[PDB]
């Protein structure tokens, strides 16, 4: 299905090269992930992220091949738990979903999409998408970030 | 004479510290209008701050830098000549201040200060001789750039 990876502990401070993503949670929506910032260009001799919005919170995650790929448009969206989220097996645990905006519209049919459910949001197969005739979504989900544990 | 000044490469402690930044020649007005409560959290050590912010660094967890907590702020400067009171490199710095402490009282420490056309960093003994009781906030750390 999608490439999912568990976060070490203290994996952050070792890293080499970092990205910082804008973050938003479950709870708060559809409205917030749309309104975060879009254009986060990293540059000169310290690395310094600029955005074009302002916003409140971040994650800070090592440069993973697929993460540092986005580039313009990428996110990262919080879950509390893994359940009502993912299409197979949950652990039941906080979940960090990497997002990629600027490729929204669905033609991967193995690929898997950041959708508005009737509740909340959830992740859907482009597949399943296409078959209830729907072509645009939140986002597609480059990632899956799982926390560290003992 | 000299305050603490590390040179910026990629282990130094235990985790990172993110901080707000600001560029010098953007003024003083938008190091004192930039989020004091800069809060990680959770299992992934998410970021949440008061204000929503647009420039942002990560820096490892250096000892004087992780003791601050809240009032952290780095400040960027193209040039380290005009801002450091002894020798440069002529090279691009980042300033780590401590805007919580603000106020004048270390004499050997420095502060970041407004001057006529830019910021300066002055000595807190050359600042009390002159009766200035307040400063942006201490100067907490001085980063340079990766040597090639």
């Amino acid at each position: 299905r999608i490439p999912v990876v568990r976060l070490k502990f203290g994996e952050v401070a070792e890293a080499t090269s970092v990205v910082v993503l804008p973050v938003c949670k479950a709870e708060e929506g559809e409205k917030k992930i749309l309104e975060a910032p879009m254009e986060i260009i990293a540059g000169g001799d310290f690395k310094v992220v600029e955005a074009e919005k302002g916003w409140k919170r971040w994650v800070v995650l090592p440069s993973w091949n697929p993460v540092a790929a986005i580039g313009k448009g990428g996110v990262a969206v919080s879950f509390r738990d893994d359940r009502k989220v993912l299409p197979w097996d949950g652990k039941e645990e906080p979940l960090l979903v990497v997002a990629d905006r600027v490729r929204n519209v669905v033609e991967a049919d193995d690929g898997y999409y950041l959708v508005v459910a009737e509740n909340g949001l959830k992740l859907e197969k482009g597949s399943d998408l296409k078959a209830r005739e729907v072509k645009e979504s939140l986002g597609m989900v480059v990632l899956v970030v799982r926390p560290p544990r003992e």
